[PDB]
């Protein structure tokens, strides 16, 4: 059986505007993986929402009975006609042909907000980026190309918090893995914004996805690599891994903080971790140097990606007794 | 050539554990209290305690510790404790091991060069002369056992549950420091979680790199109480380079003798853990397995 993976990734970045699925394309590749973003499944378009007094984070502005079944045929190896969500105009355009792939990822604000959809998923990641992280980034983006629209990121992260809390972040509690970002706890005065601290929260008893772990699965450590084989600059690096409980259920944290000057100190991390579901030694470190303009590109961000995205590979390979798909050259 | 390995010991229940480990037929143990150049008329006389260097025959003490490694037997003098006095010689003959315990071990230049091992025990009137003496042995000793109170209880009242820290020496050669996951960089760890239920407060390890007295060292330290079998061997397992020759001997060694004291915390630990750095020496030096305790 020709068995197609689904896979839901959760997150506000908006659709084909997050890092996390560039990444994916990289290790997955475009031929054999296609990207479904959600927004294509509003039943109120742009006028609609005003009209009723709604965000696109309300359930009441999407339609999850049509998106289940699209999602259930796609799985089930038929080919469907999608609606479009014309982002520009605001307007629901006639239908898109859909055929089923090797990989279908699902992408948007509520991937995991219907219980029906849940189950249809092999596997799913929830990004959760704090707000200053989030600010800090597009004032970085701003001042490069010269754009200075980041009041516009802080004015709808605000206004966005009843909504957001309500129906995107309990999400959290049903997502395999959450990449946590936030500020550093390794510098006083946090002036600059650049130095990240992340959380990869890997939930447990997942049967066909094994976490990773730092020494002793199960128990609690705090590391600082940095030492007689590795100078770092201050403050350097510092991992975390341990057991925690998370929504009520079973989990295992593994965390790191600070920044990768260099290769040696990617490597040297990477060599030290377990259970990354890598094919060979320096698969994460080599797969995240593909892409250094990235941001996230030389901390935990970046890092904790390229890992999501090797979990992601060993639930399809364990399903379909079968190679991924991959990127071409 | 049969070999004589030397062992300085500073700062007992030590020495009972190296008995257990070696067995008394094939260590002599020598309490260096033996070199008193001053009886305890003498030291009161000439105004200084048994800590200062001038109550004490450094050139006795070298020569007969020089012989002894060379196979020689010496006729070293005994000190008797009780009446103060310096009694008649004793007959020693050279063995597998000899060790040299008591204050001064340490302290000369050339009864250091001797040693193929050394460990310092660090646990009102004596201060200025444990100062001035006694406590700079610490930066010649490979090993030094330091012993704190608690990190793990705020506000400790009890005083009970102890920070222990094994102190190993850099560039040694025929020592390996014992280190925890990754060698040379810097750890904290607790093992109750998943597998381990402790009760509180539990146990907690921290390894790495430090500068003591002006020299590379890697610290071992555990802080807490096992309070079962079960405890210890996890700890135990985790550890790297503990010299052991099987899996679970330190676990099995400590527990030979619950009743000393240290048996459930960091201080028996790592006295045995010690002793098997000692026997490692050893058998380095030697090429040849060390003496055993019998049954």
């Amino acid at each position: 059986p020709d068995r197609v993976v689904l896979i839901g990734v959760a997150g506000d970045s908006g659709c084909g505007k997050s890092t996390f699925l560039n990444r994916l394309a990289d290790l997955f590749g475009t031929e054999l993986m296609t990207v479904i973003c959600l927004d294509d499944y509003h039943s109120l378009d742009r006028k609609g929402r005003k009209e009723a007094g709604v965000t696109a984070l309300d359930p009441r502005a999407n339609n999850f009975d049509l998106m289940y079944e699209q999602v259930k045929a796609l799985k089930n190896g038929e080919t469907i006609m999608k609606p479009i969500y014309n982002h520009e105009t605001g307007l629901i355009d006639p239908p898109e042909k859909i055929e089923p792939n090797r990989i279908i990822v699902i992408e948007g604000l509520h991937p995991l907000y219907d219980e029906r959809v849940r189950e249809l998923l092999d596997f799913s990641v929830y990004l959760d980026i704090d707000d200053e992280v989030k600010i800090a980034w597009k004032i970085q983006r701003d001042m490069a190309e010269r754009g200075h629209s980041y009041e516009d990121v802080l004015a709808s992260i605000e206004a966005r918090r009843p909504d957001f809390k309500a129906y995107i972040e309990p999400q959290r509690g049903h997502a395999d893995i959450v990449i946590r970002v936030m500020p550093t706890q390794l510098i006083p005065n946090d002036t600059e914004r650049k130095v990240l601290r992340v959380q990869l929260i890997q939930r447990e008893g997942r049967d066909g996805f094994e976490p990773a772990y730092l020494f002793d699965e199960g128990s609690t450590i705090q590391w600082t690599p940095c030492g007689r084989k590795l100078t770092c600059s201050y403050p350097g690096i510092r991992l975390a891994y341990g057991p925690d409980t998370y929504y009520g259920h079973e989990v295992s944290v593994l965390e790191v903080d600070g920044q990768f000057e260099n290769l040696e100190e990617m490597i040297y991390v990477e060599g030290h971790l377990s259970k990354t579901d890598t094919q060979y030694y320096g698969e994460l470190t080599h797969l995240l140097l593909q892409h250094k303009d990235y941001p996230g590109s030389n901390n935990g961000t970046g890092l904790f990606q390229v890992l999501t995205g090797l979990k992601m590979r060993a639930a399809y390979e364990r399903l379909t007794s079968q190679a991924a798909p991959v990127a071409a050259s």
